[PDB]
């Protein structure tokens, strides 16, 4: 008959999805579909505990859709090949998805569009991930914000959607439509290790959409009161853990802003206010690195500032390499970059140390940590990413005063009693917390944890000394 396609990327749920929810108000035989791209699996940027967990949330998704009444089909290849192919071989009414702010999600969408339209076939992207999209967010003058302050002062403003419903009574396909698709589909999901990927590291939170709502749910009833300062802390476990959940969109934006809303008009309390619209500002500084990706899209190539793009890196392999490897000798960078490794995410704080730590003192193109981040993260997102690490030198957006971490005083400041060097640092147990946060370890006491790769202040004054040849040369 008239089915609609929904196609599902970065929106792995069957609720609070604004595409989806649209396209069930236009036809009750909704089917969905996802398509593995080798473009984005074959990537040597893909992280294991990433598709891990996309996986884990696909699994799900298969089920929501059979207990709704249709299933979610499966393609392996090319988007803008399959897609127009699988709607036309099923004379599909339209084919809804959710607008990415991804360089290569937007150029492949275009073609996508194009394809359809060709077709003869309705394609409606609608946007779905963000509380407002980047078109809706402008100045007086009609042009982005690349400083937050303003960015902030206006999304704050701005009237909040609330989370939209769940498509139910769906139409499944008949066996007529199956035998048309046949050739364009996966006969199952294949698994991790189909794929050709491992990981055994776990999980912020449990793959799929149910989890996800559950931990939100948990987080804002209790956690969330503590969120300032407990969020300063790595070895406190007080941060949501939900950042692969809004990645993969296991959980939507507005169910995450609603259950917010409703813990701060619940709370009574002054403390547990500020920390409920501190949680939310996390919200909104997504926002202005997603807006951001989506109006300067050059900022994925690198350093964004015309001074950056000049500066001498030193880019000494062996010093990157022994950072990958948490063996750098500096406890509150190596306990970070084992968590990573071990985990797949990083607490906030430790993500600043550890890219302030790669591009001041090891004088490193923050690209290859970049890149490194994006091979390991669970929630590995390019604008945030590209946000976190354009931050580590202020050569993008929203720029600060040149400044160089010590990891000593972010060691004391926020770890003050070694707690989390420790947890992650385990044949470092016996070192006391003083010589673990100086970073100054006797050899004896050390065993075989290496010694400094670097030291520390003529690091700095090298990269200060860079800077400001660069700056007057220019
Ligand atoms: C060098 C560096 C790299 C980073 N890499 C990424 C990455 O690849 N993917 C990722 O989503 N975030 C990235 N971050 C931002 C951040 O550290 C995480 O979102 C955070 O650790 C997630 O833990 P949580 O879910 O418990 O966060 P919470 O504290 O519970 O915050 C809630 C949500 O807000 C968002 N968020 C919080 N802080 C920021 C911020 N600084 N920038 C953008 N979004 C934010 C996330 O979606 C997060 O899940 C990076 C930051 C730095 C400094």
């Amino acid at each position: 008959a008239a089915p609609i396609l929904f196609w599902h990327r970065r929106d792995l749920r069957l609720s609070d999805n604004i595409g989806l929810a649209a396209a069930r108000a236009q036809s009750a035989q909704l089917i969905g579909l996802f398509c593995l791209d080798p473009q984005i699996l074959q990537s040597a940027d893909m992280a294991p505990a990433r598709v891990a967990y996309l996986q884990g949330c696909l699994q799900e998704l298969q089920q929501r859709y059979q207990q709704a009444g249709s299933r979610l089909l499966l393609l392996q290849g090319d988007p803008q090949h399959l897609i127009p192919q699988l709607a036309q071989q099923l004379q599909a009414e339209a084919v809804y998805w959710n607008q990415d702010i991804e360089p290569y999600g937007r150029d492949r969408d275009g073609q996508v569009a194009a394809a359809l339209k060709t077709a003869g076939i309705r394609a409606v992207q609608l946007w779905d991930q963000l509380l407002h999209s980047p078109d809706q967010i402008l100045s007086g003058s009609g042009n982005p914000y690349s400083v937050y302050g303003p960015f902030w002062k206006n999304w704050q403003a701005q009237p909040k959607p609330t989370p939209v419903a769940t498509p139910t009574e769906l139409v499944d396909l008949s066996p007529e439509q199956l035998t048309a698709i046949a050739p364009l589909l996966l006969s199952e999901l294949p698994t991790l290790k189909q794929l050709g990927f491992d990981w055994d590291g776990g999980f912020p939170v449990e793959p799929g959409e149910t989890a996800a709502i559950a931990r939100l749910q948990e987080f804002c009833d209790r956690a969330i009161a503590d969120y300032d300062p407990q969020r300063n802390f790595p070895a406190e476990a007080g941060t949501s853990g939900l950042s692969p959940a809004l990645k993969f969109g296991a959980i939507g934006i507005r169910q995450a802003w609603q259950a917010a809303s409703a813990a701060h008009a619940l709370s009574r309390s002054d403390e547990a206010r500020n920390s409920i619209r501190v949680w939310q500002q996390e919200l909104a500084w997504r926002e202005f690195y997603q807006h951001a990706l989506y109006h300067f899209p050059s900022l994925a190539d690198g350093p964004y500032r015309s001074l950056w793009q000049q500066f001498p890196w030193e880019n000494r392999e062996a010093l990157f390499t022994a950072w990958t490897q948490a063996q750098t000798g500096y406890p509150i960078v190596d306990a970070a970059m084992r968590q990573l490794t071990e985990t797949g995410w990083m607490h906030n704080r430790c993500r600043m140390i550890v890219a302030s730590f790669l591009t001041k003192d090891l004088i490193i193109d923050w690209r290859r940590g970049e890149q490194f981040f994006m091979q390991h993260l669970v929630d590995g997102d390019l604008a945030a990413n590209n946000g976190g690490w354009q931050w580590s030198a202020s050569s993008g957006m929203d720029p600060k005063p040149l400044r160089i971490f010590n990891p000593a005083s972010q060691a004391k400041k926020f770890d003050a009693t070694a707690t989390y060097i420790k947890r992650w640092l385990p044949e470092l147990r016996h070192v006391h917390p003083k010589d673990l946060i100086s970073g100054e370890i006797t050899p004896i006491e050390r065993r075989g944890y290496p010694a400094p790769i670097v030291n520390h202040n003529l690091r700095q004054k090298q990269f200060k000394a860079l800077y400001n040849q660069l700056k007057a040369a220019i």
